[PDB]
């Protein structure tokens, strides 16, 4: 079964790092490229066999027009957002979604809140705190989930993997079907 995942969210959430940690099981942080790509990966899901295509995108504003020439024949969108930035958070509501939605009024999302590894980090939360600000919590992301009707709500690690593997599995999950 080959699947089509194409990856969307504000540029810094960790799209290309939640790409590569999972198709290399190996975390970039210190070396990553910046040319945008595609990638791929042989997975066994509840007993079928799958080659998931997976898909980054440039999110900076500048490539507002190109970057949806890579949405037909997309099975499956991932909106990613930074569990320690609430930007990010509130650009799923007024730009990912309304966009997806847009060029692909049907095909199943799958709401990701990434770097779950920072959220009790401390430096970062005082960081988040000087700004009068805090990370996204749990149920603050599952209401954006409801909010938008996302199949799922999932958060991972690039950096330590935790709950990558079924952010993917719940990907594919969805193409075939609730
Ligand atoms: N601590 C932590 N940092 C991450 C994680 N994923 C990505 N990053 C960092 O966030 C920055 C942006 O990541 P990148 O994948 O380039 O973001 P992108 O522009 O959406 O594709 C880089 O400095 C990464 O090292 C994570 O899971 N944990
Ligand atoms: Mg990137």
């Amino acid at each position: 079964q080959a699947i089509k995942c194409v990856v969307v969210g504000d540029v810094a959430v960790g799209k290309t790092c939640l790409l590569i940690s999972y198709t290399t099981n190996a975390f970039p942080g210190e070396y990553i490229p910046t040319v945008f790509d595609n990638y791929s990966a042989n997975v066994m899901v509840d007993s079928k066999p799958v080659n998931l295509g997976l898909w980054d995108t440039a999110g900076q504003e500048d490539y507002d027009r190109l970057r949806p020439l890579s949405y037909p024949q997309t099975d499956v969108f991932l909106i990613c957002f930074s569990l320690v930035s609430p930007a990010s958070y509130e650009n799923v509501r007024a730009k990912w979604f309304p966009e997806v939605r847009h060029h692909c009024p049907s095909t199943p999302i799958i709401l990701v809140g990434t770097k779950l590894d920072l959220r009790d980090d401390k430096d970062t939360i005082e960081k988040l705190k000087e700004k009068k600000l805090a990370p996204i919590t749990y149920p603050q992301g599952l209401a954006l989930a409801k909010e938008i009707d996302s199949v799922k709500y999932l958060e991972c690690s690039a950096l330590t993997q935790r709950g990558l593997k079924t952010v993917f599995d719940e990907a594919i999950r969805a193409v075939l079907c609730p």
